[PDB]
């Protein structure tokens, strides 16, 4: 599977039958039609004794990946029961600053969004967890294009290191709270992976307040390739999917 034409998003149902489920992700967010829960409790994002290790070059996007052998960093609270921890997050752009966030607000499209992978502890690993209903929590994060986001040089400037599919590097004592917006206002809804397999996993958590990045900053995302080395070069641009369908599901505002 990839993003191209002949691999692309509307190719994914045939390998992968759960890409016409019904819990599948990403989705517009209406906001009119959001209803404000106050049942909701408030978020709760544990980041510091966060332990970055490696980032990594998978062929799709690349990867922070982070210890996640105990109960470090990790998201509770909000929509969720028990205890979620974070295990890598990446990013989903797009060619041109107008799109590439997958997630859309009233159809606006950002020029990227980040997302934070967090598993739920009572299930022991990510592999179990996935294959669970509650499995996942993700942070969704978008990025519009305005002045630099400080918290996020340290990854732009390593991405020269891992320009091709299946290159690593190490990437220890990143602070993944450098990424997060002033508020923590949010929208939540049940979904899936939004790559290959697809899995209906995830509880997602989309924050209202978008962080702000440069110009600069995501036209290095822009560099990086989707190829092997040594292989012909096509740009890893455009690793977003489209809105899917909301089919029976309700999204809930944690603010009025
Ligand atoms: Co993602």
């Amino acid at each position: 599977w990839g993003y191209g034409k002949h691999n692309g998003p509307e190719h994914w149902h045939k390998d992968f039958p759960i890409a016409k489920g019904e819990r599948q992700s990403p989705v517009d967010i209406d906001t009119h039609t959001a209803k404000y829960d106050p049942s909701l409790k408030p978020l709760s994002v544990s980041y510091d004794q966060a332990t970055s290790l490696r980032i990594l070059n998978n062929g799709h996007a690349f990867n922070v990946e982070f210890d996640d052998s105990q109960d470090k960093a990790v998201l509770k609270g909000g929509p969720l029961d028990g205890t979620y921890r974070l295990i890598q997050f990446h990013f989903h752009w797009g060619s041109l600053d107008g799109q590439g966030s997958e997630h859309t607000v009233d159809k606006k499209k950002y020029a990227a969004e980040l997302h934070l992978v967090h598993w739920n502890t009572k299930y022991g690993d990510f592999g179990k967890a996935v294959q669970q209903p509650d499995g996942l929590a993700v942070l969704g994060i978008f990025l519009k294009v305005g002045s630099a986001k400080p918290g996020l040089q340290k990854v732009v400037d390593v991405l020269d290191s891992i320009k091709t599919k299946g290159k690593s590097a190490d990437f220890t004592n990143f602070d993944p709270r450098g990424l997060l917006p002033e508020s923590l206002d949010y929208w939540t809804y049940p979904g899936s992976l939004t790559t290959p397999p697809l899995l209906e996993c995830v509880t997602w958590i989309v924050l209202k307040e978008p962080i702000s990045v440069s110009s600069e900053q995501v036209l290095k995302f822009r560099k990086l390739n989707f190829n092997g080395e040594g292989e012909p070069e096509e740009l890893m641009v455009d690793n977003w999917r489209p809105a899917q369908p909301l089919k029976n599901r309700q999204i809930k505002a944690s603010f009025k």
